């Protein structure tokens, strides 16, 4: 459970088996099971994203509904209609439960404060290319639960991981 006086920080991302999460300003696959899982985990909570992840959402869909949207930017003139733009994790992590929803820069920024990671891994061979966004690497303070391989309606294998630490 999450006490209302606490500040719990989780990271949620989907990756190829290579660790790639983003390429050319987008996610280089689509997986409906992952979209549903992302919604199930984050609904009702604050979501924090980097400015480039805000840019990657079509204007018509943002801010993502049912969640307080917070965008990290260092640009004093960047504005996100419907959402709050802050310049640091300190300002972004004021809710009792926050999910950092990407991308690569912001996962690495938020990892020192996080105690949970929820990962979808898609079994698509997408090797790391220059400029890709990548999943954060998790050291031995993290302990993980790895689900068995499942099979999507779209014909891709995928599996879920849940990581925790103190
Ligand atoms: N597969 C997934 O789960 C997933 C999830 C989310 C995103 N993505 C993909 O990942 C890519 C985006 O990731 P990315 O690493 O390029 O960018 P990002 O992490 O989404 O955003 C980077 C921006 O965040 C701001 N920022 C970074 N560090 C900051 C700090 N310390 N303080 C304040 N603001 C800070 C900066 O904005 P300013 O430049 O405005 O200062 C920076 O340019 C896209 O391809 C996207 O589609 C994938
Ligand atoms: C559903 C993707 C996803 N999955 C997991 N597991 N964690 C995340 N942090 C995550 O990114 C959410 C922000 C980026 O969203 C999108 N970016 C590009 C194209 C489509 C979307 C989807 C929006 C809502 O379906
Ligand atoms: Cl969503
Ligand atoms: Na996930």
């Amino acid at each position: 459970l999450v006490p209302r006086g606490s500040h719990m920080v989780g990271l949620i991302w989907a990756q190829a088996t290579s660790g790639v999460i983003g390429r050319g300003g987008d996610i280089p696959w689509r997986l409906p099971e992952d979209q549903a899982h992302f919604r199930e985990i984050t609904m009702g909570h604050t979501i924090v994203m980097g400015r480039r992840t805000w840019d990657s959402l079509p204007a018509k869909v943002r801010p993502l509904p049912g969640r307080r949207n917070v965008v990290l930017s260092r640009q004093a003139d960047f504005m996100a209609s419907g959402a709050e733009v802050v310049g640091s994790l300190e300002e972004a992590l004021t809710s009792p439960e926050t999910w950092v929803i990407g991308g690569g820069q912001v996962y690495a920024l938020a990892l020192p404060y996080a105690t949970r990671c929820e990962v979808t891994e898609v079994d698509i061979g997408l090797p790391r290319e220059a400029g890709d966004a990548l999943a954060p690497v998790l050291d031995e303070t993290w302990r993980g639960e790895t689900g068995e391989w499942r099979f999507s309606r779209s014909g891709l294998r995928y599996r879920l991981y849940s990581y925790h630490r103190s």
